[PDB]
C-alpha cells in the first residue's frame, strides 16, 4: 500500500537527497544509478535497514542511443518488479560540462541532449504507459535563460526539459499524472570545483549568499508530489535564492 | 511564540481559505477587509473559538489615494499590536473588472492599480521597514494570455510579478523571502452561470474543473514554510494547466 | 498624405532619435516634451527646416493625476490638430529613480507608474479613440527581470508596460492597430552617471562593449512601424547587445 | 564584395521566400535542400538568371546521425567555395509531427531534435569555426510554451532552439557573430479564425521580413532576441 517513485542518478548528491526525503515520506524508491554502483547500493540498504524490502537499484546508462527506450522501459520494469505499482518519476540524472562552439561531438550530444532530455522523454513515456497522486518531477535549471558560457549543449537539453515538462503536462493531465519541474540555481557545486571558485558563486546569491542545500531541493520536489500540489501541473519552481534575479 | 500574518481581502474565497490554512497551521492572522465586515468578523470569530485571542480584523479601503500609505502602514502596524510581530503578509485583495479601451478612467485606474499593484507595495515597505519571515502575493496565471478588455487588471498583475521580483531581490538581505502564487481559475464569480463556468472548466487539463480555494492556499502554505527556505523571486502557477493551452 | 506620428519625451535622448528617423521616414511628428522646451522648440525647428509643416511640439506632465487622461487626450489631440491624422504612437517618456524599499511616495507612484505605464495606456485609449498601417510602440526594458535593486516603482511600471502592450495588441488587433515593443538594456546613459559606472555597465555588454546608440532603439521602433513588421503584433523585440543574456 | 547567406531548408514555403528575400537584398545564397532537389535547382536558375553566379544548391540530409557533424560542415564550406565568405546563416529546416506520449522512436528523435536542433547547432559550430556583418537567425516557434498536444519532441527541439539561440548569442558576441530568431504562428480556418491580426496566416514572405531586418544593420545592437511574427496568436487565451 505504500507508493513508489523511481529517482534517476540516485546515487549521491541532489538525486539521494530526493530519494532519502521520499523514503522518509514513506515512498518505496527505486535507486537508479550509472556508475556509481559502491554509493547506489550504500544507500539502498541504509533505506531497507530503515524499513526492508523498500529500495532497489537500477543500473542504466542514460546516454542516447537505438537502446534507451530499452533501458528507460526497464528502469519503470523494476519499479513494477519490485514494488507492483509505479506513483512517481523524478527524472534528476544529468551529464553537465561544456561543449564550446569554437570526447567526438556526437557523443557530447547523445550524452547531454541524453541524459537532459531524451531519457526523460523515454521514462516520461514508459511510465505513462505503464499505467492515487501519479505525478513526474523534472529537474530543470533556473539559469537557463542566463546560461554559463560555452555550455550550449548542456543549455539546449535543459531547454528541451522545460519543454518536456510542459508537453507532457498537457498530454497527460487527461490520465491524472501531473508533470512539474524543480529548477535549483547554484545548489551543490561540482566536486571537482575549487573553495575559490565555489565562492565566486555562492556570493552571487541574495538569499543567504550560499548555494541551496540537497535537502532544500528535495524539499520542492517532495512538494510537487504531495497531495499539497493537487492541481499544480506545468509549474517550474525556481529554488535558487533569488540567482535568477540578479543582473551582470 | 505564535508566528503572526496579515492576509488582506481575506473575508470570503481564496483570501479566506489562506487565512485558515495559516490559522490551522499554527499562524495568528490580521484579516483585512474592505466592505465584507460581517464575513470577516464571523471569520475571526470561528477562529478565535479555535484558539483564543489569534485572530483579529481591520478595515481598509486599498484603492490608490494619498492615504493609501497610511492604510497600509495601518494594516502592518495592526498585526504588531495585536501579536507583536509580524511574519508574513500576504497579498491577496484585489479589483477584477473589464477597462476597454474602446467610474471615471482614474478610479479605474485606482482601484485596480491600487489594489493590484500599489497596496501590495506599500505594504511590502511597511512589512519591511518594521522589522521565517516572507511575503506571497496572489499572482494571475494568464498574465500573458490575458483576458480580452482586461487591460488595467492585466497591467497590475504584470506589476505585481515585477514587486514580486524587485522586492525578493531586495529584501533577501533582511532574510524577508518574496513569492508568488499565480492562479488559473479558481472560484469563480458566483453570479456567473454554470453554463458559462463550465465554459471555463472545460479548458482545464488537469480534472477539467477550476481550482478550489484551498488549494490555492496550499501553494501558500509551502511558500511560507520551512521547506521553501531557500525559495525567493519564484512564481508557482496553481492553474492545472490552464495557462499551457493554446487557443 | 504624409502620415503622422506620436512620440512622447522626444526633446532629448532617445525619443528625439525616434522623432528624428520617423521624420526622415516620410512621417509629419508631434514632438510631446515636460520640461525641455527649449530642446524640443528646437528639434521642431529643425525637421520642419527639412520639410516646412512637418513637426509641432506638445507640452504635457505625464504624472498620474485626475488630469492625467485630459492630458493624453490633448496629446492625440494635437496630432489630429496639427495633422488630420495619427497614424503611429510612440510611448517613450519614462520616469526613472530609485524607490528603496527600506519626494513623497505617493508622487513617486504617480511619477514612475504614471509615466511609464498609466500615461501610455491613457495615450492608447485616446489613440484607438479617435481612429493604413497604424500602430503602437512602447519602450519597455530588456531588464524587466533582473531589476536595478532598489528601483521597485519603475521595474513595476514597466512590468505594467509589458502587461499593456499584450493587452492593447489583443484588443485592437481588430481594428486594424499593432502594438509592440522595443526594450533597451543600457542605451544613453544617465547624464548625472560618473564615467566610470558608466564603463562598469558597457564592459558587460557581450555585443561591443558598449550601450546602444539612441538610433540603433530608433531603428528597431520604424521597424515594428514600418510595411514589413505587419502581421508582428504583442512582440517586445531586445535591444540590449545580449546584456539580458549575461548571468550574475 | 556581396554578402552570402546559408539558407536551410530553403527549396520550398518560408525557406524559399527567405532566400529570395536576401537575394533581392544583395546575399549570394546557398539554396539547401533534402529531397527537394527540383524545386532547389529550379529556385536557384531564377536567382541567377536574375543575377548570374550568386546561387547554388547544396544536398543534405539533417536527421542527426555519425555523419551530420560532416554534412553540417560541408554546408558552411559551400558557402566558402561558391563565394568566399559566409555571412549570414538562416536555419530554417524542420521536420514537424507528432510523437504521441501514450519510425522508431529513435528515428523521430534523430529526425524532430536532430534537425531542429542538432544540426542547428553544429551549423553554428562551423560557421563560427570558418570567421563585418555576420549573423544567425533561427526559426523558433511562438506557440513553443502553449504547445500542440501530443508534439512533445518537435516541441522539445524547439526549446533547444531557444537555447541554442541564447547561448550562441552569448559566446559569439565576442566574435562579433549575432544570433537571433524570428517565431511564426501559423505561417486551416479553424486556425486563422484565432488569430488577432485580421485572421489569417502568415505569408512566408512576412517570415521574411523579420529574418532581412535581423540580418540588416538596422539590428547591429540586437542579438539573443526572438521575433514573434504571429499575428497575435501567442496572445490568446484557450
Ligand atoms: N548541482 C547544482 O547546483 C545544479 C544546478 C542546476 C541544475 N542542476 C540539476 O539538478 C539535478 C541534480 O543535480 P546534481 O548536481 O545532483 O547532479 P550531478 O551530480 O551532476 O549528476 C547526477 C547524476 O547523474 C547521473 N548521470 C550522469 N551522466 C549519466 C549517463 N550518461 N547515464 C546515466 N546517468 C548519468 C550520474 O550518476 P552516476 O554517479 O551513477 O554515474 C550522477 O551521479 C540535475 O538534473 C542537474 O542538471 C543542479
Ligand atoms: N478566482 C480566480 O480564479 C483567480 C484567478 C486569477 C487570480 N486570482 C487572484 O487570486 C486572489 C484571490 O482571488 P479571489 O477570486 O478570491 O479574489 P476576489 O474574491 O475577487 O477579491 C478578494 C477580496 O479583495 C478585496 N478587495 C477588492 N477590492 C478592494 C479594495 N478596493 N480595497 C480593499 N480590498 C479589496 C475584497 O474584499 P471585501 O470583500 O472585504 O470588500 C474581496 O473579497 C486575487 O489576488 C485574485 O486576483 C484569482
Ligand atoms: N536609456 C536607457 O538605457 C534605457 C534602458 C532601459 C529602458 N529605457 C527606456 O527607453 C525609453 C527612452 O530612454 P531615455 O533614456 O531616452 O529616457 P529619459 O531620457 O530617461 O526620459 C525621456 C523623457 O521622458 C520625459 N519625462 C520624464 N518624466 C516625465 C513626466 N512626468 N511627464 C512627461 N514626460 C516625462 C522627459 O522629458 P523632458 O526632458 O521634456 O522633461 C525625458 O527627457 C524610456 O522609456 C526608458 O524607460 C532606456
Ligand atoms: N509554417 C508555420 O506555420 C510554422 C510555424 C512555427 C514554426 N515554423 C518554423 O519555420 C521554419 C520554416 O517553416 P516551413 O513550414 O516553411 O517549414 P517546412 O515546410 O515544414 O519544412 C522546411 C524544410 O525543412 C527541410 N527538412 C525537413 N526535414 C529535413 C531533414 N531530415 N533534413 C534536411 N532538411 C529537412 C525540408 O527540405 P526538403 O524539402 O529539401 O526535403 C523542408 O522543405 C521551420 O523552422 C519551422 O519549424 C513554421
Ligand atoms: O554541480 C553543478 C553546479 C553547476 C553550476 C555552477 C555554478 C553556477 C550555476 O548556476 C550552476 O550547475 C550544474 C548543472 C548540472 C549538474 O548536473 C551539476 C551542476
Ligand atoms: O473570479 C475570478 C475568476 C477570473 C477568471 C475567470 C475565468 C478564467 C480565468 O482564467 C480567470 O479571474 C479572477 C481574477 C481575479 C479575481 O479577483 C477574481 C477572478
Ligand atoms: O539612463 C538610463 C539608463 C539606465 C540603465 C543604467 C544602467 C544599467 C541599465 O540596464 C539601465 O536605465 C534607464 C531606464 C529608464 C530611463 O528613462 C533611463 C535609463
Ligand atoms: O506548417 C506548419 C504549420 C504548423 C502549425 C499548424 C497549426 C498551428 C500551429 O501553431 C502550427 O507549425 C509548423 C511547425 C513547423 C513546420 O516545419 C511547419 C509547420
Amino acid at each position: 500500500e505504500a507508493p513508489a517513485a523511481v529517482v534517476t542518478g540516485a546515487a549521491k548528491r541532489i538525486g539521494r537527497a530526493i530519494a532519502v526525503k521520499l523514503h522518509q515520506t514513506g515512498y518505496r524508491v527505486v535507486i537508479h544509478y550509472h556508475n556509481s554502483a559502491e554509493a547506489a547500493v550504500s544507500l539502498a540498504d541504509e533505506l531497507n535497514k530503515e524499513r526492508s524490502n523498500t529500495a532497489v537499484v537500477c543500473q542504466a546508462d542514460l546516454t542516447n542511443s537505438n537502446v534507451l527506450p530499452a533501458s528507460c522501459e526497464e528502469i519503470i520494469n523494476s519499479c513494477f518488479r519490485a514494488f507492483g505499482r509505479c506513483d512517481v518519476l523524478v527524472n534528476n540524472a544529468s551529464a553537465f560540462y561544456p561543449t564550446p562552439l569554437v570526447k567526438t561531438v556526437e557523443t557530447q550530444v547523445a550524452e547531454l541532449i541524453g541524459t537532459n532530455a531524451i531519457a526523460p522523454f523515454l521514462l516520461t513515456m514508459s511510465f505513462a504507459q505503464r499505467q492515487s497522486n501519479l505525478s513526474i518531477v523534472n529537474l530543470c535549471d533556473a539559469m537557463v535563460d542566463q546560461p554559463c558560457m560555452a555550455f550550449s549543449l548542456y543549455n539546449m537539453g535543459k531547454h528541451a526539459l522545460v519543454g518536456l515538462t510542459q508537453s507532457a503536462a498537457l498530454e497527460l493531465a487527461p490520465y491524472g499524472i501531473r508533470v512539474n519541474g524543480v529548477a535549483p540555481g547554484v545548489s551543490l557545486l561540482p566536486v571537482a570545483m575549487g573553495e575559490e571558485e565555489k565562492d565566486k558563486w555562492r556570493r552571487k546569491v541574495p538569499l543567504g549568499r550560499r548555494e541551496a542545500s540537497a535537502e532544500q531541493i528535495a524539499d520542492a520536489v517532495i512538494f510537487l508530489v504531495s497531495g499539497s500540489a493537487q492541481y499544480i501541473t506545468g509549474s517550474i519552481i525556481k529554488v535558487d535564492g533569488g540567482l535568477s534575479l540578479v543582473h551582470a
